[PDB]
C-alpha cells in the first residue's frame, strides 16, 4: 500500500525574556515511526515563522538560560501506551538547525503516574448523620522497590462538585 | 525470621463542609502485603481521633457529598514500581467501618505519567546573538494505541530558574 513509515509534527510558540524585553521562542517537533516517538525540543530568539533574530544586541555574552525546570515542574506527560523515555542529548543547534556542539545527557525522571475515577458514589444527609462514611477502596500490583505515592482527599456538595471541602490541606505523601 | 506478612499505615486529616460549617473529616489506610497496596479511602463527619460524630443536626437528609471530584482533578499519584490500579469499589460504612451497603464500581483512568530531566543544559548570550538554539531530544516507545501526550515549554535565565518566560501559554497537547 506504501504507507508512510513516518509522520512528524512541528509545534511552535512564544514568551517573552523579561530581561532583555523580546520575544523567545521554541520549536518542538515530534517524530512518530510507529515504533517510538521521537522529541525534538528547540529554544532559541529567532522566530520560527520568519527566521529572523530578534534584537538581541544588548545581551551580555554571559547571560545564559535554561531550557528546563526544576526536578518537579512537569515538562512532559505521556499516555498509556507510551513507555519510558530515553536519556535526554543536549546540544546548540544552529540557525538551521544544524548541530554545534553537545553536552552532558541528561536523565529523565518520573513524577509517577496520576490517576482518578469516575462515577463517583454520594453519601446523603440520612446516611450522614447516622454516623456512616463514604468508603472506596482499590488495590495497586507492586513489581520493585519504588512503592512511593501521593494522595489528596476529595469531598464536595453534589451540585457543587468543584468546591473541595479539604480544599488541598492533608495530602497524603508516602517515600521512598 | 517470621517477617510480618502486612504493613498499614492509617493517615487522617479534616477540612470544613462549607454549607454546615462543620468539619468533615477523611481516612486513608494503606496496607502493603509485599504484592500488592490496598487503599482504602472514607470520608466522614465522624472525627477518627475522637469517634464522635459532629452536630448535623440541622443536614437535611437530601444533602449530599461525593468522595471524589472530575476526571481531571487528580487524586493518586504512584512511583514507578507500582502497576495499575483495580477497579474502585464504592460503599457506605457505618460507625466501626463495617459495610452497609455497596454501590457500582467505578473505572480508573489515568492522567498519564510526568516526567522531567535534570542536570539541564544552557545557552550563552553569544551562541543566542549568533542565531543559535538549545536543544534537547529523546525518544518514546510506543507499545499499545494510546500515544497521547501534553508538553509544557521551559525557559529562564541561569540565576532564576523559577521565572518561566514562557508562563504556560504555549502548551502542546496531542490526543487521542
Ligand atoms: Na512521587
Ligand atoms: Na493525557
Amino acid at each position: 500500500l506504501n504507507i508512510a513509515k513516518s509522520e512528524t509534527k512541528v509545534y511552535t510558540g512564544e514568551g517573552v525574556d523579561s530581561v532583555y524585553r523580546v520575544p523567545i521562542y521554541y520549536k518542538l517537533k515530534v517524530t512518530n515511526d510507529g515504533s517510538k516517538l521521537t522529541f525534538t525540543y528547540t529554544v532559541t530568539y529567532v522566530n520560527p515563522k520568519t527566521n529572523d533574530l530578534g534584537n538581541i544586541s544588548s545581551m551580555r555574552p554571559g547571560y545564559s538560560i535554561y531550557n528546563s525546570g526544576t526536578s518537579t515542574q512537569t515538562m512532559l506527560t505521556l499516555g498509556s501506551d507510551l513507555g519510558k523515555p530515553s536519556g535526554v542529548k543536549n546540544y546548540i543547534t544552529d540557525k538551521n538547525g544544524r548541530q554545534v556542539l553537545s553536552y552532558n545527557t541528561s536523565t529523565m525522571t518520573t513524577q509517577g503516574s496520576g490517576y482518578t475515577w469516575g462515577n463517583g458514589a454520594q453519601m446523603n444527609g440520612f446516611f450522614a448523620k447516622k454516623g456512616y462514611g463514604l468508603t472506596s477502596s482499590w488495590t495497586v500490583p507492586i513489581t520493585g522497590t519504588d512503592t512511593s505515592f501521593t494522595f489528596t482527599p476529595y469531598a464536595a456538595r453534589t451540585d457543587r462538585i468543584g468546591i473541595n471541602y479539604f480544599n488541598g490541606g492533608g495530602k497524603v505523601v508516602e517515600s521512598s
